[PDB]
C-alpha cells in the first residue's frame, strides 16, 4: 500500500578526502535485471554498491551515496535527486531506478505520470551531453565511444591531454554546436539548460582525486573508467571539501550561450526561447518543474497526494538554498 517518504540526509558527519573504492565496495559486473542510466554518478556508486547493485534505491539511498561516494554537495545532492524522483520515479514505494522502466521500482503510478527512469526524455535528461547521444538518434543512456573520442580530442587541443576547466568551456560549446547542425528535436532549455553546465565541470570538481589540491585535470583513462566501465579509479579518494558546479560560470562565460532548441522540425535553426530558466532567472526552473510535476499528477489523492506534498517539499528545502530563495509552492495544498 506504500511507504512514508523521510526527510533528506544533512551533509556527512565528515567531510574531508577518504577512499572510496575501498575493500568494502568493490566494482562487480552487471547481473540479470541491475539497471543503468545516463548518469556515469550513479553508475559508478551502483556498480561499487553504495548504491543498491540493481540501480533501484530511494531518494534517500541516491543523497547519502553522493555524499559518501563522491563528496557531492548536500544541497545539489538534494536537488538533483528529488528533481529525478518527482518527475521520474515511484512516490509511492518511494523508489527511483537510474536507468529505463523496471518492475523493481512497484506498481506503476496514473498516467501520464511513468515512474520510467532517468532514461525519460525531456524534462530531465536532455541534449548535448558528453559522452552519450541525444535521444534522437535512438539511445540517450548508453555511453558513445565517438562522443569520447570528442572528449579526448578537445583535452588534447585544449588541456595538455586532460580534461580541465578551459577543455569544458570549449566541449560544451562545440557540443551544442553539434546538436544544432545534426538533431532536428533539439531542446536546450529549462532543466536542461541549467544541468547542461553543472555536468561538464562535475568531472573536474568531483572525478578527479580529492588528494589533488592544485591544477585539477582528470586522465583520458579516469574518464573513461567512470564514463564507459562504471568504476572508480584505483585507490580513488573523493574530493576533500563538499562540491558539485564550482566552475560552471566559467564555462558558460567562455562561449555565452541562450536556451532555446530548433524550431519547426529543422537543423540549424536554433531560437530563442525568453522565458525559460537561466543562470539568473533559476527560480523559473522551479515553477516550471513543479508545473511538469501538475501534469504528470493531476488529481492525485490519499498515499500519492501525501508523497507527492512531501518530496515537493523536501524538494524545496533544496532549492531554496541552491537557487537563493523561492516561494514555495503548494499545488496540491499540505498535509
Ligand atoms: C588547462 O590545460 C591547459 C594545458 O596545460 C592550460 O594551459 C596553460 O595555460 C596557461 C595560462 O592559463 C599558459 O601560460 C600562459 O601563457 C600565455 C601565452 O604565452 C605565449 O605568449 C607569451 C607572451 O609573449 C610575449 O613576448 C613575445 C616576445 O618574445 C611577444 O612577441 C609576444 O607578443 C608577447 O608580448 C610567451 O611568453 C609564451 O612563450 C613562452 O613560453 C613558451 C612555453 O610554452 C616558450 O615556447 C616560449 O619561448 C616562451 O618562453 C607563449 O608563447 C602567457 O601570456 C602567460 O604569461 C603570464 O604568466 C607568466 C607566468 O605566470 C608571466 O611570466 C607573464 O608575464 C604573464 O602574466 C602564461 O605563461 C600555459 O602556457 C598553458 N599551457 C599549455 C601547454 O597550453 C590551462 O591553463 C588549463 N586550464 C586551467 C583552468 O587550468
Ligand atoms: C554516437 O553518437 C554520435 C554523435 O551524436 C552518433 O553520430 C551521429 O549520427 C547522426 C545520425 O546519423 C549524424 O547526423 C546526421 O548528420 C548529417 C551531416 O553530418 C555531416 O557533418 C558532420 C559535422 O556537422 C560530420 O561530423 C559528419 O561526419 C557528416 O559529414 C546530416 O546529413 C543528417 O541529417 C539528415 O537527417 C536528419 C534527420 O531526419 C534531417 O534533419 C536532416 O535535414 C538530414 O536530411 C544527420 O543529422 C551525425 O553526424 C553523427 N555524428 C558523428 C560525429 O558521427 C552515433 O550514431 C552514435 N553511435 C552509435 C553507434 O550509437
Ligand atoms: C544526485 C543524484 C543524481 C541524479 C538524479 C543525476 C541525474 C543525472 C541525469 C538524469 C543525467 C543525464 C543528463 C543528460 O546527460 O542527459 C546525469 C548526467 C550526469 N551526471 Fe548525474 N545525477 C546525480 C548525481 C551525480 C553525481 C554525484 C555526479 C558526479 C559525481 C554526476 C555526474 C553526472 C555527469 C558527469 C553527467 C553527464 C554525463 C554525460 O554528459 O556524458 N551526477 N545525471
Ligand atoms: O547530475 C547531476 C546534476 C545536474 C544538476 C545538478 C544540480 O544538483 O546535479
Ligand atoms: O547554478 C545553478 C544550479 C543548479 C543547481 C545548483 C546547485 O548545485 O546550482
Ligand atoms: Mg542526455
Amino acid at each position: 500500500q506504500g511507504v512514508d517518504p523521510p526527510p533528506p540526509p544533512g551533509p556527512p558527519s565528515f567531510t574531508g578526502t577518504k577512499l572510496v573504492n575501498d575493500a568494502d565496495h568493490p566494482w562487480q559486473p552487471l547481473r540479470e535485471g541491475d539497471i543503468r542510466g545516463p548518469c556515469p554518478g550513479l553508475n559508478t556508486l551502483a556498480s561499487h554498491g553504495y548504491l543498491p547493485r540493481d540501480g533501484v534505491a530511494t531518494p534517500a539511498q541516491i543523497i547519502t551515496a553522493t555524499q559518501e561516494g563522491f563528496n557531492f554537495e548536500n544541497n545539489a545532492a538534494i536537488v538533483a535527486t528529488y528533481l529525478g524522483h518527482l518527475l521520474n520515479g515511484n512516490l509511492v514505494t518511494d523508489l527511483l531506478s537510474i536507468g529505463g522502466a523496471t518492475p523493481k521500482t512497484g506498481p506503476p503510478p496514473p498516467p501520464p505520470a511513468h515512474a520510467g527512469g532517468l532514461n525519460v526524455h525531456g524534462t530531465f535528461e536532455g541534449d548535448a551531453g558528453m559522452t552519450r547521444a541525444d535521444e534522437f538518434f535512438g539511445d540517450n543512456h548508453s555511453f558513445n565511444q565517438t562522443l569520447f573520442d570528442k572528449f579526448v580530442d578537445f583535452s588534447n587541443r585544449y588541456g595538455g591531454g586532460f580534461y580541465n576547466l578551459t577543455v569544458a568551456g570549449e566541449l560544451r560549446y562545440s557540443r551544442i554546436q553539434d546538436s544544432i547542425a545534426t538533431n532536428p528535436e533539439f531542446q536546450f532549455k529549462n532543466v536542461r539548460f541549467i544541468t547542461a553546465y553543472g555536468e561538464t565541470v562535475f568531472p573536474i570538481n568531483l572525478f578527479v582525486d580529492g588528494r589533488v589540491t592544485t591544477d585539477r585535470k582528470l586522465s583520458m583513462e579516469d574518464a573513461a573508467s567512470i564514463f564507459r566501465d562504471m568504476r572508480f579509479p584505483d585507490d580513488f579518494h573523493r574530493s576533500a571539501v563538499p562540491a558539485s558546479n564550482e566552475g560552471a560560470d566559467q564555462v558558460l562565460a567562455a562561449h555565452p550561450w541562450v536556451p532555446g532548441g530548433n524550431a519547426d522540425n529543422q537543423v540549424n535553426n536554433y531560437v530563442e526561447d525568453p522565458d525559460s530558466a537561466d543562470f539568473t532567472h533559476l527560480c523559473r526552473l522551479y515553477e516550471f518543474v513543479v508545473g511538469s510535476v501538475q501534469e504528470l499528477y493531476p488529481n492525485p489523492t490519499g498515499i500519492l497526494r501525501r508523497n507527492l506534498i512531501k518530496n515537493l517539499h523536501y524538494w524545496w528545502t533544496g532549492v531554496n538554498v541552491a537557487f537563493g530563495g523561492c516561494d514555495e509552492l503548494f499545488p496540491y495544498g499540505q498535509l
